[PDB]
């Protein structure tokens, strides 16, 4: 017998949920059971706002548990996971005896939300329970809502009137779908009624009656009413349900709340897609394009018509085909045919004064959008269009750069206006490596090469830029830039001009940030100093080569109980906003993870408000406005923060804020369901378990504002119990103290603390713009905030921790 | 607004199972579905041996999953948890495409056993599945079997004929219960049939017919046939089932396999309970008492009879009342009345030659057990009863001491016979602290005090012992022992006499063990040396004060993923057997757990057998015999080892074994269900999931013996796949190579590797005695093994690792 000798070839294999399977038993649900269940659930803080289909599904997941006398169910110490509705016998309760429960009552509702440590201890006096486990319960809620969402979404996709909505806009109105049930013989819509609702058959069938005469029958997927979302019209038919039926419905009143005017939205989308085929309008902003959409002259034309001929329509600069075909001519030569969505006019858009030489002639019946000299001027803010488009093209390039992006509008404009132009010949060194630069460049025409030590590094072309560091530092150029084309033209600005425009506090912020960011740093180059945080642990460290001081968070590797650290690091590294903590580098070893970030020395906002007391309006504008810019930045990158509270915001030494703890943040993909956050700040929709997005961060804004202005928290303020906090959030009353005298503040607080997201301000199509334009922010200059041109409420004297 | 300022009062909240809930959907099970399921399950390696009630319950737990075309189900990398039976459509398979499956087939059976990494990747070509998750599946199997066990147990408890069975004996026959189903109108037993089966109604009803005439009707709990387990009798009635019924049944043939002769067993239990009321027989062994039970004269007597009178029945020494009452007299004085279970005769049992002075007279009709001079002599092994009881009382005391417990029987007897007696007066120092002792003492009569530095420590009385260390060492007495009574008498033995009896290798084993055990050791007193194991890590350490070398296992605290370490430490500390590793102390700190144990220097048995090749019979007797003593010791303490294999056994420097890895060991409370172990060694019943006990260690004995004698493993020998190993274990063929020429070896191997535990040798009432008495062990002296009086197969030259 040969034996295997590879010694390590054979490898060995190694709460309430445990005890409750002892009592589980199959049991058919009779009507008496089902109705008691529905009765119990309709009174549960989580299920009270559910329809009958939802509550029924939940019911069929309940399980039967039988007990004999003297048996235990829950215990005062153990962590809870089950929720029970009593079905027979009596059950005694014993915190630290207290009561007795029988047929109909329920207990352990807190476990339906989180792993709450039990309080009492329920035991069976007599000798059954309907029960359900948290995981099963929340998984069921997730699946119910998620499938409802996905189904309604695809039904939205099949309704032609929504075809030109963007992805984001489609998802927003999917959330507005209401489900209506129709018993057989019920009339869904009646002929001649000026209704405003679109119906989709999700399940069932219905019959169509025109003048009391059967005209056809409708099946799942059939839909009707799409014109009633755009116009005041009478129903063309009477529709009556044969079978019980399921209808996804969208109302126009809700559409207008979620989207505004559907026709206006669809046309912006269409026009924006057309305009962006042009290299010119591709430099315009979304708002600028929307404005051009809102003012374009739309005309229908017969075939063989001269829409534009030489000097005939003198004001038109650009032409977009919406439907049909037109042919372009220069004099007698056809130069092309434009179909649906294509356009013409780049030449005339750029040169306001140039006479239209071309001819446009319809080939068939068509519909045309015309952009005139006045639309352009109105879109841009003045009559000098040529100059204003050049100005705006330069604005577009620098508004993408951190350094220029957050300057006030007047500062930005002054810089654009200071730009000079110069030209180079091929092989000219625009910049020589090693020399001390004082200029910033933007390539207007041509191409250049980036080279260091003879070795090429990159090529740069039109609208590319280089050299910006010379605006902030006195230092040698690290690379040469060489004209790699005939007649390269550059726009440029001098450091001296920049320093006349940017002011001290912004300059200081940029100076310290770029340097710190780009500096290479190694662990052994780092000298620890004093400690400034225990929990992981955070030390004030000191870069030996540069003397630049940083902060270093040390996260014990033993704390890796999980996967989210890989995800937190991803998010934390990508963040590049003035009001969000800037990560420098991440280090790792045997025992500990490391985060190297900028050092923030002004303390927590949690302490600043307790030192200020109750914030005046200007002071609450400042901090809430700051938080709003940070949160808006994250949402644009589809990141939900999920743990907004004053504790998680630091003040830098100039008194501007920095958001810092990204432990609970997440890149959202559709709806999120995980229960995460700090209870006093959590949104109703997180607790209720039917899905949420980025807009939970907006609810927390409201909580914060309320603390700023009113003082205490708005819900669960003197509550310790996690469950009682959630209950006050879900159904408690929101009130304001009598010393709050600002109606606009109260309006804003009430609208940020709106429980259904669809009614929550800042949660519809305009996003944060509805918050920024609220009358609470009336006298507030959002422009000066990001640019550090405002006096902050509180500036630290020296460092604070 | 006062705000809460306690900064840390608010605290934030933080595979296949995930994707499959996307596809879950409620679905009523129609007959077509249920029958396909049952069909699929009856062909599954786990469920093939289940009855219809079991398979039905499993079926109702299956869940419906719907898929559209192109959807994924399992993926080649992911860890598996689901098992699927296809219900519609076709599903493609792709390891690293390979096949296509449709209506009826199943996949993912390996996950029904363990967290097996998937291999293929099944995806839906067309556009349903019946599915079940491992946890749910095994939880269901556990509950089915556990409730069946518990119910049958309580039915056993209600059957009067089993009343006098011990706890262990009741549980053993519960496992023998067979469930039989009876359709309405079926006859369970027919009048006049010489049946041998006991029936219990677990559920249903039945009707009793005597001479074709209805005599009564039976309900759940009613039982019949208890005399048919003890005697050849005809059924008194005909019993026919009205309703479908559930019967727990016990056959006499199985009873005899599991227990032997029920009447013999019940009477041993009864007699043992009676005899142990006497201080004399309480010193006898279980076997000695059973023998007295097997030979006692049982008699029935009329009332007013003289059972014993003076010299009338000269041979009787002891009397036990089984039923009824008798009265005791000394001459004409009544001295008491004995009822059921009480007894009389201590005086005459001790003094063989003393004439019976008493009179025993029945008060009513009674049944009496009589123990005669011949039963005593036969029980003890010779005619000199007085001496033999004294000898046996001394044997009882020292057989409880490690030092004497494992000596051969002849050695033990020689020691007992060398005992001398001495007497003390009150306040005499039997032992003076500080002096060098050479004697071992057993208190025959009286009391003594243990004192150190004047301060008393303890009192010791009859049958207590002290001083045993002076037999092994030359050292000062650490305490004084003082006669704290009038005329204390002691038995004692001299070191010189002990050293003439115990031989070198045993003496060396005891010398090294007691010293090492009792030595106090601190971490800083320990000097590391060479390393001898990587994984935790094990170092050869060196006690500075004593020069005693130990082994120190260092278990990284980061490896604490759990709770079982608290349990392993408990078990490892309690173990006190020569063939099990002896723990000294446990140490702990910030980064690591510590185990300080004896050092074992002869290497693994895994390597000894590969050096010996195929073991001769004497060599396999030696090692298997050694393992058996260790395993038997653990089972007596209700510990199941669960990971027996040659890897986990070390050889000490004398070539005797030591069991070492207690990671998988567990103190059993009823049945165990957790799947734990090394696959090639795991028992069928562990895999099948319907519960197991200590007897899985006996299956592994068989695996080991097979490797010893045959060479390769008996199942899954060249298999890598965990699933294919289990399948060969569950249903593969056991064969033996043609060069195995020992029929007794094969018989033993086949009987240790019996798949149903009830047929497995060593698994019935006699326990390991059936293995020790197997003809394979015919020429083997179990006595000399534990006492180290056998030449081992292999002795190391110097240390090995
Ligand atoms: N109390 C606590 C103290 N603190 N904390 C940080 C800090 C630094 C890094 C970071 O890691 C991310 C990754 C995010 C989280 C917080 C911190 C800081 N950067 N500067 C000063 N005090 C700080 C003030
Ligand atoms: N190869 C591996 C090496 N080894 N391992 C032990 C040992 C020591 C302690 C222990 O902890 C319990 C607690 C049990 C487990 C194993 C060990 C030992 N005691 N002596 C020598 N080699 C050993 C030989």
């Amino acid at each position: 017998g040969m034996r295997c000798n590879e010694r390590n070839k054979k490898k060995a294999i190694f709460g309430e949920d445990t005890l409750m399977e002892d009592h589980l038993q199959l049991r058919e649900k009779l009507s008496e059971d089902i109705e008691m269940i529905k009765a119990s659930l309709k009174n549960n803080l989580v299920c009270s706002t559910l329809n009958d289909n939802e509550i029924l599904t939940l019911s069929n997941y309940m399980q039967f548990f039988v007990f004999k006398g003297g048996d235990l169910v829950i215990k005062q110490g153990e962590k809870g996971s089950y929720f029970f509705i009593i079905n027979s016998g009596k059950f005694d309760v014993y915190v630290n005896k207290v009561k007795s429960m029988g047929k109909g009552s329920s207990f352990g509702e807190a476990a339906l939300i989180h792993n709450t440590q039990r309080s009492a201890t329920i035991m069976a006096e007599t000798d059954t329970l309907w029960g359900v486990q948290r995981s099963t319960f929340r998984a069921t809620l997730k699946q119910l809502s998620n499938r409802n969402f996905n189904e309604n979404r695809s039904f939205i996709d099949s309704v032609s009137v929504f075809d030109m909505l963007t992805e984001a806009q489609k998802n927003m109105i999917t959330n507005a779908c209401v489900i209506q049930m129709f018993k057989p013989g019920e009339t869904i819509v009646k002929q001649g009624d000026y209704g405003d609702v679109l119906f989709i058959l999700k399940e069932g069938k219905a019959t169509v009656f025109i003048n009391d005469k059967e005209i056809r029958v409708l099946n799942k997927g059939s839909y009707f009413g799409e014109r009633a979302l755009l116009y005041d019209e009478p129903r063309s038919a009477t529709i009556i349900a044969k079978e019980p039926t399921a209808c996804a419905s969208i109302c126009r009143k809700l559409l207008n709340i979620v989207l505004g005017n559907l026709q206006v939205v669809l046309f912006r989308n269409i026009m924006t897609e057309a305009l962006q085929q042009s290299e010119i309008f591709r430099q315009f902003s979304a708002e600028q394009l929307n404005d051009l959409a809102d003012t374009a002259i739309v005309r229908d034309y017969p075939a063989n018509y001269h829409i534009l001929h030489k000097d005939k329509v003198k004001s038109v600069k650009y032409l977009i085909v919406l439907e049909g075909k037109v042919e372009l001519f220069l004099d007698d030569e056809s130069i092309g045919i434009l179909t649906r969505g294509k356009s013409f006019g780049d030449q005339y858009v750029l040169n306001q004064k140039q006479k239209f030489r071309h001819t446009v002639k319809s080939l068939d019946v068509c519909k045309i959008a015309l952009i005139t000299e006045s639309c352009l001027a109105d879109c841009l803010g003045d009559n000098n269009i040529d100059a204003s488009i050049d100005h705006n093209n330069k604005k577009s390039i620098i508004k993408k750069m951190y350094i220029f992006r957050y300057l006030s509008e007047q500062q930005c404009n002054l810089l654009i206006e200071a730009f000079r132009t110069t030209r180079y010949e091929e092989g000219d060194y625009i910049i020589q490596e090693g020399e001390v630069g004082s200029r910033f460049y933007i390539i207007k025409n041509g191409e250049v090469e980036v080279t260091k030590n003879g070795k090429r590094l990159r090529t740069l072309g039109k609208n590319d830029y280089f050299g910006e560091r010379a605006l902030l530092y006195d230092e040698p150029r690290t690379a040469s830039i060489i004209s790699k084309a005939t007649s390269v033209e550059c726009w440029f600005v001098d450091k001296s001009v920049f320093l006349q425009i940017i002011q001290g506090p912004m300059l200081t912020h940029l100076e310290e940030r770029i340097k710190m960011q780009d500096t290479k740093v190694e662990m052994h180059e780092l000298e620890t100093e004093r400690i400034i945080g225990r929990g992981g642990t955070v030390k004030l460290v000191h870069h030996k080569p540069t003397q630049i001081r940083y902060a270093l968070k040390c996260v014990s590797k033993r704390s890796i109980i999980q996967n989210n650290i890989k995800l937190e690091r991803e998010i934390t590294a990508e963040n590049d906003h003035p009001f969000i903590i800037r990560l420098v580098r991440t280090f790792k070893d045997s025992n500990c993870f490391y985060f190297l970030t900028e050092l923030v020395t002004g303390g927590e906002l949690y302490d600043a408000i307790r030192k200020l007391g109750l914030l005046s309006k200007p002071q609450a504008q400042f901090y809430l406005g700051s938080i709003i810019l940070a949160i808006e930045y994250l949402h644009e990158r589809n990141i939900v923060y999920r743990d907004l509270k004053p504790e998680n915001i630091l003040l830098d030494k100039q008194g501007y804020v920095k958001l810092i703890d990204f432990g609970c943040a997440k890149k959202i993909q559709g709806r999120a369901y995980t229960l995460v956050g700090t209870p006093h700040y959590m949104a109703p929709e997180v607790i209720l378990g039917k899905g949420y997005g980025c807009t939970v961060d907006i609810w927390a804004l409201g909580v914060c504002l309320y603390e700023f202005i009113c003082g205490p928290l708005p819900f669960g303020n003197d509550q310790e119990d996690q469950l009682e906090i959630f209950r006050d959030i879900l159904t408690g009353q929101l009130t304001f103290p009598d010393y709050v005298s600002d109606q606009d503040s109260i309006n804003l607080m009430k609208r940020l603390l709106c429980r259904l997201p669809q009614g929550r301000i800042g949660c519809s199509i305009n996003g944060f713009k509805d918050i920024k334009e609220h009358a609470f922010f009336g006298n507030f200059n959002w422009d000066k905030l990001a640019g550090r041109l405002l006096e902050p409420p509180l500036v630290s004297k020296g460092e604070t921790y």
